[PDB]
């Protein structure tokens, strides 16, 4: 499957990562010429393992659901984690079951209950490349509180930058030194099903959306997406979440 080193790390391998990433995510067909997720896939097919490692080489693997990039748990030595959410319940039956423990963590995988068991949201959590390094290092020794926030830039730094291609920017410009993501980045972020949904809609409606999305831009003003021409959709998006799943 697919792999990350910190050692040696730059903006370069970290791009090839992410294409990587991005690759290894079945699709059919694409949408306007971006990958669209398909809308189910059964049995242990439907998890990718994504093997990270800290700039010691210790490694943790992750394990997504590739219909929607949303991390379900991860394996750290002879230790499962597993999200307290059905999907990742599910998702339990078919990852690390060589796992001699298993823990269920004390929260969802939502951005909402990370951010409350972290104690901060994510306009405060420093991202990038020095930031995914220690998050490796967090979730290699259990402590639920600091792994909420360790969750949230794995999630960030993996998931949204594979989305999204201005979200892979923002990382590599942050390979070696950490900065809270840009509002724009929380947008995107904010923004994917919504996205994914209303580009899919464009299709038999002259590729117009239904319903406005409103993002805010990288100089941090606050603008409409209404159309298939708009940079966000030519030049940014690299995945749709198929609207069978919204
Ligand atoms: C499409 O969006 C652009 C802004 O990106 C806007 O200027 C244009 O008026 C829109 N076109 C239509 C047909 O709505
Ligand atoms: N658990 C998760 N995995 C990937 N992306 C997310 N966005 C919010 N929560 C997420």
């Amino acid at each position: 499957d697919v792999s990350f080193r910190l050692s040696g790390a730059d903006p370069s391998s970290y791009g090839m990562f992410i294409k990587d990433l991005r690759n290894a995510l079945p699709h059919t067909e694409k949408v306007y010429n971006i990958p669209l997720l398909l809308p189910s896939v059964s049995g242990a097919g439907r998890y990718l393992l994504m093997h990270l490692f800290n700039y010691d080489g210790n490694t943790i693997t992750v394990a997504v659901d590739v219909t929607n990039v949303y991390i379900m748990g991860y394996l750290a030595l002879t230790t499962s984690y597993f999200f307290n959410e059905p999907a990742a319940d599910l998702a339990s039956q078919y990852v690390f079951r060589s796992a001699r423990r298993k823990i269920t963590l004390p929260y969802s995988g939502n951005y909402e209950r990370l951010q409350i068991a972290a104690g901060k949201p994510r306009e405060k959590i420093p991202i990038g490349l020095p930031a995914l390094d220690t998050a490796i290092s967090t979730l290699l020794h259990y402590d639920s509180t600091a792994a909420a926030g360790a969750l949230l830039v794995l999630i960030q730094t993996t998931a949204e930058a594979a989305r999204f291609k201005y979200i892979e920017q923002q990382i590599q410009e942050r390979a070696y030194r950490d900065e809270v993501p840009s509002s724009a980045t929380i947008s995107l972020e904010n923004s994917w099903s919504g996205l994914s949904k209303q580009i899919q809609l464009a299709q038999g409606n002259n590729g117009v959306f239904r319903t406005p999305t409103v993002l805010v831009d990288s100089k941090g003003n606050r603008v409409q997406i209404t159309n298939v021409t708009s940079n966000v959709v030519t030049s940014n998006i690299q995945l749709l979440l198929n609207t069978k799943n919204i």
